[PDB]
RNA sequence: GAAUAUAAUAGUGAUAUUAUAUUC
RNA sequence: GAAUAUAAUAGUGAUAUUAUAUUC
RNA sequence: GAAUAUAAUAGUGAUAUUAUAUUC
RNA sequence: GAAUAUAAUAGUGAUAUUAUAUUC
């Protein structure tokens, strides 16, 4: 093996003694060698005629794989017997039979939920010892947070049985909307609550040999201003004022562009357009159809200004030509013709405009500025660069690769399911600890307390640097307040870890009791009449609800040789074996030039068959005529019937 | 059991006396009884320490079923096995035990066929007895004569097992194209040696009790005049033009309204595709705008027609249900700009489908027939034959279109009721309602579909009228009815040969074709190694390689690589068949644009899930030198053909 | 192929969720396409790797020589093997081999019970769904007493092989020499013993429909 | 990961089903041979049936080696990857383990043990045997003990459903032979010992096999 | 030839007799 | 999807086109 | 396909829209 | 502790001794 750090022995003291303790330590001091001590000695603990049982709740795939073999290779030598069930392997097998003929098993939270719900498993008195991998997690309706439930469901009562040690590992226990110290410590003591836990585990003794360990890089604040004239701005605009009129031409306006108030607004416009009604319903599909294309356009025109806005005019030139590219090579309509015949008219001035060298961005300037400085004093710099969308991502590494100042740049992607500088989006939680980056680049990207802590994890090396570029105070602002939050939580930790154990637990049994009682008081009426499923697009005859079949009340299906002439399929780019479902192609409308997203085309046990999305159909009651909208299946309460082999 | 006739004994006497015969019997005197009591004598023949084993061969499901059905449900009780084995039957079962461990089995013969080609079963020694259903189709590639290929190669070698006795069943062995009774007695003698046959059956001593139950339908011939042009003046300028917008591309070195115009269009449809331009993008305009002028060529020469046949109202119908579907299949410029064309002069017409004044005196002339024998007899069952699917329900519209017939009930018998409107029934096929007449409209096939097609009214007063505006139909019916009586003479000629000479002039004729059939063999490919790229033949899209296409039991065609997955588009099949180890999933679409050509099929082959294509769907261009060459059949496609590897 | 009765959908519903079922409906009500739905749908609902294998037991040769045809012409252009077997074909015969080889087989009980003895026929595991048509006659020692005496006997026993799903066929279970209520019950449930049933299905729901197909005659005593 | 040609070559014939000894130079990767192998054998199975395949190392660290790169390579597909070793084998059921799982990776003389217990009915539950170090299976080595209950249930009157085997090695040896016919009956009975039929070598891909792994010149001092 | 079931008739019954039907 | 048959049409023919039907 | 979380924006908020990420 | 393999040395060999290694 090898020798622990004094820090972590001193972290894993409190769930030692037996516990129920959060850890809470900075990103990548080595939590994993604590985990294996906590669980090495509690499997150590038990006498003859009994063997411990360690569960090890990880929320991401790659944790789970880690956690999994670094558990296995530990503890199987010592005779350990150590399995793992994620998503992939959670299907057709005796899930309580493999918990019961293992010692220590690695799980996803959801299939524990998913398990305990269907009853495979009766409680969890079946585990000595529960491990949460970023616990903080466990608020509101987190599967976390679901198994916690049934924790505390079968503490709170006087069937009780054996439950198991709840330990909790996080860097950032948060403070939530919290403005002083005594919110945040409310906070903190209600996430205590939600883990059972009675200990917090807090460096104090063995602080410096941590901050020899650990380091926390230094953090700048970049503010610089605006885009001074922007002429693509000048042209869009126009461009959407006349795809305004040419919408305006049909009904009434009942804002400002490249903001995302107008982004709802058309978003809110649209869905108020596939209501309009008609009693012709023949040139009902062509407004409609023309008053989806029109706001899907100008909402494109929108994304192009937000885009040009946060990089160069030429990405958000290229993402409008993307686009209307991928429109002309998914057939072709009236419309569609005649916004793209209107946007190369004017794509020459554009092209104009954006290989021109005085239309450059001063965010990008200065981020080349940071670039060029920070490589040039170290020319072995590894860079991180987190952005808002993934338009950002594509945008920023074509620039960096276009770019004669920046030719010492080998950039890389990290977007959601070797090189000098990654480009990513966001990262959950810690997540697998990746490559060392002594220097971190925020660019307008900003989260909340928990992620800023974490992400120091990037760069615990000494004489990291975190850099954060920005056209708005209200971003420097909201990074401010985090440090304070962050001081409010620590500040709170503390004072908590002052109180002796029976009031802290009498609090924390309080609490519980309390939103115990809010769930329990908390806990409808389906019309059966029917109702015509239309495309969202087309306005044409898609179903009706009594074709309609439920699978797993979750899932959706139609019944009927009908439905199969309404739609068409397209192999699936991202195919992917969900629960019981194999996704084999993605569905789409079939009247003319639409090819509206529908739904899917899966494999379910024994039957190929087509499962729709109703965010993508509008409901017309037949009696009343009305037609209604609705986004989750939940919202749309009906005669649900259940899915039946014999059909 | 149940009293037989005396002609049916006589029938069968032959076989029963174990020799290879060929029974040829009016349609509907039942020959299944005859069938059942050859295979009784036969099966019952043998001692304790032999069994028998028999055979019969039905062309289609329906005679499979049947027979099936009437075999084991008068056999078992004889103690007697009986199975059948059918296309979705055959597969992953093992038929030789099913063979083996049954006494009477009733097969299509492509079943046969592929199991005697694998080697499941080893020869046609296994059996005692062979019974051929519709005998007449021993020719050419026929399945059957497939099989008799195989019997005949055992026969006619070195290698001598106990070959089953063959019995064949018809009511027509054909006379081909002979001009004289010397040439359909070498038909004849030709078709025995196909069979090896050494006896033809007929019924002779009994006519006077055959003759009694099976009569023949007094034929009627109606010539008629033609339409004296109400729709054509009309589309000829619309055809003229489409032609030459057609022309306005290129130019391209006949009467219209005919069957030459149609290939025509299709040879020069057929030519445009291979078009190559150093453009490329514009090349796919071309022949996306050439095929859509092309296919609308000739379904306006299908309306031509279908108007100089039936209703002009029909005609017009069939235009607007395609540019419906064309409508209906996306909005293309070009498209819509036929369609405008098309609806613009559509004005002119309906109001012209409106007129009683242009009436086809064809259905005037049909009117007055049905409404003749409806009058003399109102329990008339009628049954009409039409040429084309287009006509049927054409003349039913046609039909429940006039308050006139408001005393007819169409019924559809393609792919209760007075009148039956069908196209064409293969062979006698399982047994319909008797009918007291039968219209034949512009229809006439070959002379055993004449003699078969007697068994629709075999009984007394029966009537059959021949309706047609051309002489050419009227004439080849008339040689048909000479080339009964040639057939009829030609085989009581052979009945007075002596068996032994008649069996050596077919042992002759045997050598003579298995020496024909064996040095047949030929060196056919060179096989091209060179890659090959498989584009769309309306938009002239890339489709796919050589290189990426695997061939499935010699026979089918699939693509690999996740590249061809972004190519095509799918929708559920509308006839989801299953053939072989296949299973018709989905049809398969190209993807360029709304283009929307027919590729091919998606399949569920074992545990894939793979896209079947066909050929004649696609451009075969050369990489190398760019030579586009076209294939109506994968087999004429000679290239480096790699079996499909699960391995992949 | 078409226009299922709802009483017959109501009286197949318990079979087709794999319970072993005693059916009792007034004669004539149409059991054959109760059979034909119970007997599709098991087959149905093997997976690909998997297959079934369904065995209809007729006391007498007419019905036999009817089912079996009924059979084979419905289930042939689905894909499943049809045969039968019947005194006068089951001398001289690989009865495993035809067993096998067949998806659905129609049987006179008394084969079953003489290829069972024999040992010919190892175990009624081979099988996946057996049907009976007249089940009252599962009692005493009639050919399908036998049969079920074979399966409990497997059953109960520390034999673990996979057994059947069972369904029975009838108008009229009886009662037997009862005089009361408890009495006909405690019979039903022998007779539902010697059958491993466990849902007796009847019509309750769709009576209204049964009532306009199956007319009750009415009866008179000239003494 | 990017594979080689003759990784491919050695794979394929084993893919068809053979059972096959597939022998190839140390270092050349037999690793990611056992892994195609095994996806491809897992992956053909129709949706009413499932395989089980039975990995044989014969030292610990290739036990664990093998353990950790099966089940960081074939969780992702959905395939319940095990291992058995001296350590866990004591006081646990063994027959759930290996139902419950589709890849298990055990050391050979815990087969042995629980075939002997009768604590696993027979080889049936198996699809797929692998034997690491193949040239092992000779004499009273656990291998050829494991192969004689497969040979036993083989030439027996019982047929139950055999799985295919694969071995992996560098040499099969000729044991005492002197000449090239001697050498090739005592490899004939090595192929009798795991029931092979076809010997996997690099032919076709020679070229790239010399470009990865090299022969090292040997000298000799006296 | 044998087996099976239903019914009537005597015995408390094991059953026996006859009738009827079915099966191998 | 593939194979087979029949009919008409172009052709000296091997063939080709279309129509129709069947089978695997 | 569905569920969960984070952030921005409208709203008093329960919520809603968008973006992002994850899970089954 | 037990089982197993490889190598050498004895011997006709089954085997034996020893060395080394592995596994349970
Ligand atoms: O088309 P398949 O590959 O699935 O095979 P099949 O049996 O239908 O062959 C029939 C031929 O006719 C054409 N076809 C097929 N479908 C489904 C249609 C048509 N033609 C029209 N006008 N409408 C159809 O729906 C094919 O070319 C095929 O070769
Ligand atoms: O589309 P599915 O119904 O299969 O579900 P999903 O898990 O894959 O989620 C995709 C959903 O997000 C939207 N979406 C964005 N982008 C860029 C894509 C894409 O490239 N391909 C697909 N199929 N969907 C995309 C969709 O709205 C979808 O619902
Ligand atoms: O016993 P068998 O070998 O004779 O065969 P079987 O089953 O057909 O006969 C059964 C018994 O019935 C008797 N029996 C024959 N006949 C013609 C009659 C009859 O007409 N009426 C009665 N009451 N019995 C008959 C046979 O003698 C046989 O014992
Ligand atoms: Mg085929
Ligand atoms: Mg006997
Ligand atoms: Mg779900
Ligand atoms: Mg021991
Ligand atoms: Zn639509
Ligand atoms: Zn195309």
């Amino acid at each position: 093996p090898f020798k622990p750090r004094n820090y972590q022995l001193e972290l894993a003291l409190p769930a030692m003694k037996g516990k129920n303790t959060i850890i809470c330590a900075p990103t990548g001091c080595g939590k994993t060698f604590v985990s294996l001590l906590i669980c090495e000695h509690h499997l150590k603990k038990f006498p003859q005629g009994q063997k411990g049982k360690v569960v090890f709740f990880a929320n991401q795939i790659p944790v789970y794989e880690q956690q999994k073999s670094v558990f296995s290779k530990y503890f199987e030598r010592h005779g350990y017997r150590v399995t793992g069930i994620s998503g992939a392997t959670a299907e057709n097998v005796p899930v309580e039979q493999i918990v019961e003929n293992n010692d220590i098993i690695i799980l996803t939270p959801q299939i524990l939920v998913n398990n305990l719900k269907k009853g495979t498993i009766p409680s969890l008195s079946i585990f000595t010892l529960m491990i949460f991998d970023e616990c903080h997690n466990t608020s509101k309706q987190h599967p976390y947070n679901m198994i916690m439930f049934n924790y505390l469901d079968q503490k709170l009562g006087g069937s009780s049985g054996p439950l198991p040690q709840v330990i909790g590992l996080t860097a950032s226990v948060g403070v939530g909307d919290a403005k002083n110290t005594d919110e945040a410590l409310d906070y903190i003591c209600k996430l205590c609550a939600s883990l059972d836990a009675s200990v917090i585990a807090t460096v104090k003794h063995n602080l410096e040999e941590l901050e020899q360990v650990v380091y926390k890089p230094q953090k700048f604040f970049r503010k610089v201003e605006s885009r001074i004239s922007d002429k693509f701005k000048y042209i869009i605009a126009q461009l959407m004022r006349d795809t305004e009129s040419l919408a305006k031409r049909i009904c009434k306006d009942l804002r400002e562009f490249g903001t995302q108030k107008y982004e709802q607004w058309i978003v809110t416009v649209q869905k108020a357009c596939m209501v309009f009604q008609m009693p012709d319903k023949d040139e009902e599909s062509r407004i409609c159809k023309a008053l989806f294309l029109y706001t899907s356009h100008l909402r494109k025109y929108n994304d192009a200004l937000i885009i040009s806005e946060h990089a160069r005019m030429k990405d958000a030139l290229d993402y409008l030509k993307d686009f209307f590219s991928n429109v002309r090579a998914a057939g072709f309509d009236e419309i569609e013709q005649d916004l793209t015949q209107r946007f190369e008219e004017k794509l020459q001035e554009l092209e104009s405009v954006s290989r021109d060298p005085s239309n450059e961005n001063p965010k990008l300037e200065d981020l080349c500025f940071i670039l060029q400085e920070e490589y040039h004093l170290n020319p072995e710099t590894i860079t991180i660069l987190f952005v808002k969308t993934r338009a950002l991502v594509d945008a920023l590494k074509n620039w960096i690769e276009g770019n004669p100042k920046l030719s010492f740049l080998k950039p890389g992607i990290l977007t959601g399911r070797d090189h000098n500088i990654l480009i990513a989006t966001s990262v959950a939680d810690e997540g697998i600890d990746i490559a060392q980056c002594n220097l971190v680049i925020l660019y307008e990207y900003v989260g909340n307390v928990i992620k800023m802590i974490q992400t120091r994890g990037r760069g615990r090396a000494r004489g990291s640097k975190c850099f954060l570029l920005t056209s708005n105070a209200g971003v420097i602002e909201k990074e401010q307040i985090n440090m304070y939050k962050e001081k409010m939580m620590n500040d709170s930790i503390l004072r908590l870890q002052t109180w002796d154990e029976a009031v802290f637990r009498e609090k924390i049994l309080h609490i519980q009791t309390h939103e115990k009682f809010i769930r329990d008081s908390q806990e409808p009426v389906p019309d059966k009449e029917n109702k015509k499923l239309l495309c969202r697009k087309c306005k044409a005859l898609a179903c009706y609800t009594a074709d309609v079949r439920v699978i797993e009340e979750c899932h959706y299906t139609v019944l009927g040789d009908a439905f199969k002439e309404c739609f068409v399929s397209r192999p699936h780019p991202k195919p992917k074996q969900f629960s019981s479902f194999e996704k084999r192609a993605k569905i789409f409308c079939a009247r003319q030039n639409c090819s509206h997203d529908w739904g899917i085309h899966v494999k379910y046990k024994t039957f190929e068959i087509p499962v729709i999305k109703i965010e993508s159909f509008v409901v017309e009651d037949i009696a009343t005529g009305v037609q209604t909208l609705y986004s989750k299946w939940k919202d749309f309460h009906f005669e649900k019937i259940p899915f039946d082999p014999a059909e």
